[PDB]
């Protein structure tokens, strides 16, 4: 399958999915952002990251607490694996990651970090 | 020869090279850009950006136009081959590209497009 998935971060607080696989074979990994809808990143940013499931929440308070000018995320924060930076409606953004960083068997999620979003905008990426 | 190039821009705005050659060969061509020196990437950030000869300057100047939250680079310019992000000194970065995307007799241009960059940090990119 694809080393690549396109992710929509739209004006209702959704990922336009909530599970994404990561073919084990592909030696890189890219997420496409993008962001339908109109409002601007200081009203609704979305962004694209990535840590294992146990390191979600620290990373999602410690991001909520660094600003908007830090893209709601902890400068240096060891936990994040991968991220895309903060996107406003008609912005787009790419990340690319070695698919060595990942482990079989561990469990992995995806998520945005403006404050309250993770709560809708989160899903699985599992390697496979 | 390798299927790979390491890059360094360093805070006297220079690569460390102004000639790159492709190996005809090689699935896949990468570079591996890094960042000597002290200055921050807003005072000092670089980037390595490819394009045919001919669509370098059109690149540059919109790129310039971006903005520094944009890598100096035209959301979805479709001239650009290949690119790695806008780096600070002691930062790194990689790109890997197809070597199927160039074409023999054709003239490339690797370049840096943050404003005033162009004029020193710049070269040539070959299929041989
Ligand atoms: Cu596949
Ligand atoms: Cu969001
Ligand atoms: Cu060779
Ligand atoms: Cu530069």
């Amino acid at each position: 399958a694809e080393c690549s998935v396109d992710i929509q971060g739209n004006d209702q607080m959704q990922f336009n999915t909530n599970a994404i696989t990561v073919d084990k074979s592909c030696k890189q990994f890219t997420v496409n952002l993008s962001h339908p809808g109109n409002l601007p990143k200081n009203v609704m940013g979305h962004n694209w990251v990535l840590s294992t499931a146990a390191d979600m929440q620290g990373v999602v308070t410690d991001g909520m607490a660094s600003g908007l000018d830090k893209d709601y995320l902890k400068p240096d924060d060891s936990r994040v694996i991968a991220h895309t930076k903060l996107i406003g409606s008609g912005e787009k953004d790419s990340v690319t990651f070695d698919v060595s960083k990942l482990k079989e068997g561990e469990q992995y999620m995806f998520f945005c970090t403006f404050p309250g979003h993770s709560a809708l905008m989160k899903g699985t990426l599992t390697l496979k």
